[PDB]
């Protein structure tokens, strides 16, 4: 399961510390949060909810639309620093946090503000062998979702190699198929590159309409609408 | 006739063989480093939209740690570093990205091309990102210096809150700073190093006077625990579409 590595003691601290970062990974991770900014603003999504937040790596987006934050993730010294931060922010009245699985909060969770979107930042839907159960989810409690994943050129490949790699991910293993690149560990560590082509294909099987598509040399970024959710304002 | 007099200006630290890489090598950043540079990279993406600014001017920009945003908004790009290793892996970035008819790099002091470089676009909107104008003990003859080739800037800088000088210390410690010194003042503290390093802080209200006493006027404000970011317009600057 997606979420075995991630309950490890510092499954979350390997993958999340800045210290781990190729300086590659940059690019990646500017593309998500402006494409987030715009999409919030477009959608008029007076919430963002971010699974796998970490320490809050959207808090910021939310704080410049005045919009109201929830951030998930199963790491609780991470959440702690964002409960913190929130605090010292003076946003306690429009931020929020929670310990658990995103799968959990998607199927269970209560509504964020009343249009919500979704941001899976840094290549979490590649950590799912079987994403469509995360992506199926979705419509429930949201309007719009924003899917940020790793793309398959040889410098994305390269760039997630290193960083894999720096994180301390063991039995790390690289296996090249059509559509992506998969990375395998022995901790059960899976992280999977998409194609532009393989990742539309996925979100529209799941019922999820691409209004933007963004691409740089080592990701793919996509504002995506549920079929059957409001285009209202 | 004076052994070191004029030798530790801005520019000294980042004339050094690794005084770029040490300072913007991603692995040296505290977790908490991370908002300052979203807060600015957002900040940047509006003004340039609101502002129609087909220009953005990156100075200081290392391997182009602000292209991106240029690329989303299909505007032209130039990065302005002392650091060729980095000007090369961002001049490689723009060729594989399709943007070499959109995007430039120069190896030079920053100085060097607010005084005297062409214009870049029709509207360009300067970037003085990652508490670039902190580094400067005098750096009013860098602001001065913008009106000539913007409509715009984005300035971002540390704050001076206890958790801001906390990252500072742990970030420039991080770097490898040499002889790492903390200096405690009301409107910014200055940490110091041996090889010329100079960073000062700025509290909001300092901030925006040295930006008015340089003809350069706030129009949006931002803030975080650890930062201010603000958008400033020159005083006779055409704001056209
Ligand atoms: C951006 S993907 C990595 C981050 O997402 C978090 N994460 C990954 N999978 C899950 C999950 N199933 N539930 C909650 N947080 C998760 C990790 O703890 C880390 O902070
Ligand atoms: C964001 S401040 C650090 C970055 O700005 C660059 N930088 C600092 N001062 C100057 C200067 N005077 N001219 C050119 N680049 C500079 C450094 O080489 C580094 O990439």
């Amino acid at each position: 399961r997606e979420s075995a590595f991630y309950e490890l003691e510092f499954g979350p601290r390997t993958i999340m510390t800045l210290a781990n970062f190729p300086d590659d990974v940059l690019p990646l991770l500017q593309m998500e949060s402006l494409m987030t900014f715009e999409a919030m603003a477009y959608l008029r999504c007076d919430a963002l909810v971010e699974l796998g937040c970490y320490d809050g790596r959207a808090l910021e987006i939310a704080r410049l639309l005045n919009a109201r934050y929830l951030g998930v993730d199963l790491d609780q010294r991470a959440i702690e620093t964002l409960r913190t931060r929130i605090e010292r922010e003076g946003m306690s009245d429009r931020a929020d946090t929670v310990v658990d699985d995103i799968l959990n909060h998607t199927r269970r969770g209560a509504s964020v503000g009343s249009r919500a979107l979704y941001l899976l930042p840094f290549n979490l839907l590649g950590n799912f062998r079987e994403p469509k159960r995360l992506l199926d989810s979705l419509a429930e409690r949201s309007v719009a979702a924003v899917v940020s994943v790793f793309g398959d050129s040889a410098e994305a490949t390269r760039v997630r190699q290193s960083y894999y790699r720096r994180c301390g991910v063991q039995g790390l293993e690289l296996h090249t198929r059509d559509d992506g690149t998969v990375f395998t560990g022995s901790d059960g560590f899976y992280s999977r590159s998409y194609s532009r082509a393989c990742l539309h294909a996925l979100l529209a099987e799941c019922g999820l309409t691409v209004v933007r598509s963004a691409s740089n040399l080592f990701a793919h970024c996509v504002t995506v609408l549920p079929e059957g959710a409001d285009q209202g304002f």
